[PDB]
RNA sequence: CUUGUUGUAUAUAUUCUUUUAUAGGUAUUAAACAACGGAGAUGAGGUGCGCGU
DNA sequence: TGTCTATTTAGGA
DNA sequence: ACGCGCACCTCATCTCCTAAATAGACA
């Protein structure tokens, strides 16, 4: 098992941004040959003119030349079956004597070997194989009639095949009986997949071979694997290099050989790696052998690698507990009732509805269910639609943002007054993260307003479309990714976003900590996979109220209405420039719905900027040391399951059986649920059975292995809502609803 | 070399920043508590803006 | 010439 | 809604982190 420590240069370095330029140059003219030539050229053609030109015995020129890779062209070089060291040598001799990306030598005049064949080649190698060995294809989805031809029924097959990952006989009846069940279902698209149910029984050999040889064929438009011109890095793999204890101090030194001759590179200490401690030791006796140098904030670091132990432990499944993340009243809920049987642990809803000052602007709805949140083992009371008060200055809920605040704040005070370190630093991250999304939400906004502006001022003249042989030559060569403008909102973004993660680490550093403190053996968490949810919330544009809804030729006393729109148009939502004769010219946001807007935008960014799904990656850092191992379970209908009865909910549609409600008739408020618990409460103890229970364990989650780094004790198996769906019911894990 | 990175002060000034305003930048002041496998690339998504329908 | 650094090679049949 | 082009960000996934022998260069 390897390891990485980082270390900071102290003096000056001849590394400097030129050195790691000219590494990224001859990246990208090495892999621009590569790819140019990933089916031009087969492996024994090249291997013969090894043979021809340098008439060496070796094994690298005498595989090429066998039958077996002789004819098959480049991109068989990093398919898994090819030798690694016999592709990579028969490769880069290819290459070197040909002399095809235009190698001078680098300016310090490192090693070529270090620098060229196991330094920007070795990397080039690599990002061509993982580019090869996980091969997909690109298909544009079509909507198909009745009659349509076998070829186009052929293709979007595959389509769905990639979408889906419907590859097994099974698979088909599970997507069909799940999208069928659904009370008054779409009868447009089920046909659709009824027929495309028809051509996989069918020609299901056939359908694996067309996918992967038009994988094959989109390859020859492929652009090629590219360096960033961000990067500002540089690798290189040097055999005999040391790094040796600057004398008398708490630093290193780096000695490696530059222009046939030893350079020494010092280097600051790491309180990773201390005199005394067993790290030191590993990581002087075995580092490894490639060096990276990256210049980050005009600072230049040496990353090394180095061998390590793992002693992570095994699951117990003595004591577990669930957990739920949500954002509109705590981020992290969960099975657990307060009982002030946690030790260290401090309950902010508790705190927050001890004052009357807080409790008297709710409603009678609202305290109920604060109380019944206060009643349950909680973390971070992020508030999304209190938070939106600050931005939205004419808001319901500002005067309870500031109650809030200042009752937050107050208690982070009397912790830091009381010496009680750990729950200051969680009271201080949760305040500090609720300033900082909002920050952010501003920052993104003006990069939008900034990039839009920028936009219209250039403004760009376009001879055709569909092809950027006709688009507006300008667009390529000004981005507004260039200007002086939006670098400087990227970088407050960035520091944003960093502030966001410290705390957000610092958070679950406090509750892995609780936990672990306590006698908690497993936390149990929603395998969460993506969270760039579509932005459902829709206010159409000024111009798609113009140019596609076609409310620009309407009457202005009388218009022809669409549906919900004409409920937008009846709110102030757009003050209508009117013709005329009775229409419409131009159309303009009104104050009151670019609100509603700026709202979407805010609660379609919170999922993201707070990283949404990656919780459970932070709970297994956590666990790589600790003593609770993390378990992700199956992230379907924790939210709508009963907790007591262990069953999901279903209803009968006309004359029909048991199919799946809707999941708001389980759910009546985002609050609450049928069975009388929070919605989020009823969640963590689905999540916590999924692991409790020794049977439902080994359905949903995957087998105990041996412990590994960075990777969870248990995770899940089956990945899909409709994959969820029929393992439950073969348990019988339904209950009828009324 | 009481040594790297990140987070944590609603601390002191500020004719600084609504392009971080319960927060930052700009200089000062203090204490620790934590976490730390890095780099590159590929692929899939979402979202913003422009141009056409 | 001796020591030090840089370059070549690594297989399955 | 769609297509198209220019960018931003979040997630999953993969590669890779060797070692010996010999050739060349300089003192
Ligand atoms: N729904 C709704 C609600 C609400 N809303 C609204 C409200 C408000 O309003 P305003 O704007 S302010 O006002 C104005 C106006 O409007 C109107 N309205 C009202 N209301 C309404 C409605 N409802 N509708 C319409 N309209 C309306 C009137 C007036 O005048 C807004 C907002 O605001 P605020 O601030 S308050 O906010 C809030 C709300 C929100 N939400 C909610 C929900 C939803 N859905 N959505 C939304 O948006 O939020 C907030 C709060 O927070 P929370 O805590 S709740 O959070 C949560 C949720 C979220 N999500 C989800 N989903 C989504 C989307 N789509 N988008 C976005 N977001 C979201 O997230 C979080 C999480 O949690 P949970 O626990 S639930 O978890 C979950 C998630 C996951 N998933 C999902 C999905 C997907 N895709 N993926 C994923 O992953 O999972 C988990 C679990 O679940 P469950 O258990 S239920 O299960 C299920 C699901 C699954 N699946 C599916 N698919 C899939 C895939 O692919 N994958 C996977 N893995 N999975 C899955 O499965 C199962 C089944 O399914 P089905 O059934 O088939 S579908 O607005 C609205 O609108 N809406
Ligand atoms: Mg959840
Ligand atoms: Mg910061
Ligand atoms: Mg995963
Ligand atoms: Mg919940
Ligand atoms: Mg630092
Ligand atoms: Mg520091
Ligand atoms: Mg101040
Ligand atoms: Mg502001």
């Amino acid at each position: 098992m390897k390891k990485s420590i980082k270390f900071k240069v102290k003096g000056n370095c001849p590394i400097t941004k030129d050195v790691i330029n000219e590494y990224k140059e001859y990246y990208n003219k090495c892999s621009d040959w590569i790819k140019n030539n990933l089916t031009s050229i087969t492996i024994g053609e090249m291997a013969k003119f090894l043979q021809e030109t340098l008439g060496k015995d070796v094994a690298y020129i005498s595989m090429g030349l066998s039958d077996e890779w002789k004819d098959k062209p480049l991109y068989h070089l990093f398919t898994k079956k090819y030798h690694t060291n016999n592709a990579d040598n028969l490769l880069y001799y290819y290459i070197k004597e040909k002399n095809l990306d235009g190698y001078k030598g680098n300016t310090l005049n490192i090693g070529n070997t270090f620098f060229r064949q196991f330094g920007y080649f070795k990397l080039v190698v690599s990002n061509y194989r993982t580019k090869i060995r996980t091969l997909n294809c690109e298909i544009k989805r079509k909507k198909i009639d009745a009659d349509s031809t076998s070829e186009d029924i052929e293709m979007q097959t595959m389509y769905e095949i990639i979408k889906h990952n419907l590859n097994k006989k099974t698979d088909w009846d599970e997507f069909i009986s799940y999208i069928e069940n659904v009370e008054n279902p779409n009868i447009d698209n089920i046909n659709r997949y009824k027929l495309l149910r028809k051509c996989f029984c069918e020609n299901e050999n056939m359908i694996k071979n067309k996918l992967e040889l038009l994988s094959i064929e989109q390859l020859k438009n492929f652009g090629g694997c590219i360096m960033k011109q961000h990067i500002n890095s540089m690798t290189l793999i040097i055999q005999h290099f040391k790094i040796e204890e600057k004398e008398n101090s708490l630093g290193f030194i780096l000695n490696l050989p530059l222009n046939k001759k030893q350079y020494q590179i010092e280097l600051w200490g790491n309180r990773q790696v201390n005199k005394g401690t067993k790290e030191r030791d590993a990581f002087l006796n075995t580092y490894g052998e490639n060096i990276v140098f990256i210049i980050n904030n005009d600072e230049l670091y040496v990353v090394f690698s180095y061998e390590y132990e793992l002693e992570k432990e095994e699951a117990n499944f003595v004591k577990t507990v669930g957990l739920d993340v949500n954002f509109k009243h705590a981020f992290f809920v969960t099975s657990e009732k307060d009982n002030c049987h946690l030790d260290g642990y401090i309950n902010l809803y508790k705190y927050l509805l001890e004052h009357d000052e807080f409790t008297n602007l709710l409603t009678n709805d609202e305290k109920k269910d604060y109380e019944e949140l206060s009643k349950v083992v909680t973390f971070c009371p992020f508030e999304n639609q209190l938070l939106f008060a600050r931005y939205n200055k004419m808001s319901k809920f500002c005067k309870k943002e500031q109650v809030l605040s200042k009752l937050l704040y107050a208690l982070q005070k009397q912790l830091k007054d009381e010496n009680r370190t750990k729950e200051y630093i969680y009271v201080s991250c949760v305040n500090k993260l609720r300033a900082k999304y909002v920050s952010y939400f501003i920052l993104k906004e003006k990069y939008y307003e900034k990039q839009k502006e920028y936009d219209i001022e250039m403004g760009f003249v376009d001879d055709s479309t569909e092809s950027k042989e006709s688009m507006d030559k300008r667009r390529t060569e000004f981005p507004f990714r260039n200007t002086p403008v939006a670098n400087e909102l990227l970088s407050k973004l960035n520091n944003v976003q960093q502030d966001i993660n410290g705390c957000l680490k610092n958070i679950i550093n406090y509750i892995y900590k609780i936990f672990e403190q306590n006698g908690y053996k497993i936390v149990a968490l929603e395998n969460l996979e993506n969270s760039n949810f579509e932005k459902k919330q829709v206010l159409p544009t000024i111009k798609s109220l113009l140019k596609y809804h076609k409310l620009e030729n309407q009457n202005v006393n009388d218009i022809k209405a669409s549906d919900k729109v004409k409920e937008y148009i009846e709110n102030g939502y757009y003050e209508l420039i009117t013709n005329e004769n009775n229409e419409i010219v131009d159309a303009k946001y009104t104050e009151k719905g670019a609100m509603k807007v700026k709202n979407a935008n805010f609660f379609n960014l919170m999922m993201k900027s707070l990283h949404f799904a990656s919780v459970k990656d932070e709970f297994v850092l956590l666990s790589n040391n600790g003593k609770t191992q993390i378990a992700l379970v199956p992230s379907e209908f924790t939210s709508q399951m009963d907790s007591t009865d262990h069953c999901l909910y279903m209803k009968k549609n006309d004359k029909g059986k048991l199919v799946k409600a809707d999941k708001k008739e389980v759910r009546t408020k985002q609050e609450k649920h049928i069975n009388g618990l929070n919605a989020d409460f009823n969640a963590a103890n689905n999540i916590k059975y999924i692991v409790e229970n020794e049977v439902w364990r080994e359905i949903f989650c995957t087998r105990p292995k041996k412990a590994e780094y960075n990777v969870p004790s248990l995770d899940t198996t089956k990945k899909g809502p409709s994959a969820i769906l029929h393992m439950l019911k073969k348990i019988e894990a339904i209950k009828i609803l009324e």
